[PDB]
């Protein structure tokens, strides 16, 4: 993935993030786990935007993955970085699993 340089929506909620994803073009890139890893769909092309670090990201290659992309381009992301956020995750255990360790 390349990066795009620099109701009411509670886009801190994963459910709602997930809402944004109903006109989402890329059927092989799993919007669910995109929307769980911080991102909401801007609607423009294939470009998503992270609520927590403001990273933007489009041009998804057919073997890319959501977290590693998210990490590559903005690795100091509060959410990825397992800082305190206001994220409200559908399934807290699901989030934990799919976030970079720190073993
Ligand atoms: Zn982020």
């Amino acid at each position: 993935a390349s990066v795009v340089p620099i109701r009411m929506n509670d886009l801190n909620r994963e459910e709602t993030r997930l809402k944004t994803f109903t006109d989402w073009p890329l059927d092989w890139l799993d919007k669910r786990q995109l929307a769980q890893t911080g991102m909401y769909f801007t609607h423009a092309g294939d470009k998503v935007k992270c609520f927590f670090c403001g990273v933007e990201i489009g041009s998804w290659e057919q073997e890319d993955q959501p977290v590693p992309e998210h990490q590559r381009w903005s690795p100091n992301c509060p959410l990825l970085r397992r800082r305190t956020t206001n994220n409200v995750p559908i399934n807290a255990e699901a989030l934990d699993r799919i976030l970079p360790p720190i073993s």
